[PDB]
């Protein structure tokens, strides 16, 4: 149906916007602390601590399968990256401080992305 096609064009346009949001978010992580999943080989207890691991590469895989239906979903995943790190790591660590900085800087990007998703529909 043409209705299905038009919904598909909307998903694709969201996907394009979310890809640019994602690159912008990731540039706020120049150390690449959140680039890849936490290794179970190197933190074998990780899943006893964190129930829903997230990282930028896993978000990117989801994105390219057009697996985000709206911005809320994408923000949930971004928030998990931050929130996992701030629980697993202590305040005085490079990991925790990198999360704080990503959150603060990413907040600006998301503030305007929410306007762009509303605005362009």
């Amino acid at each position: 149906s043409m209705e299905q096609v038009a919904m598909e064009l909307r998903l694709t346009e969201l996907t394009r916007l979310l890809r640019s949001v994602l690159d912008q978010l990731q540039d706020k992580d120049p150390a690449r602390i959140f680039a890849q999943p936490v290794s179970l080989k190197e933190v074998p207890d990780y899943l006893d601590h964190i129930k829903h691991p997230m990282d930028f590469a896993t978000m990117r895989k989801r994105l390219e399968a057009q697996g985000y239906k709206n911005l809320h979903e994408f923000e949930e995943d971004f928030d998990l990256i931050i929130d996992n790190c701030m629980k697993y790591n202590a305040r005085d660590t490079v990991f925790y401080r990198a999360a704080v900085r990503l959150r603060d800087q990413g907040g600006v990007v998301l503030r305007q992305a929410r306007r762009e998703v509303d605005s362009i529909g």
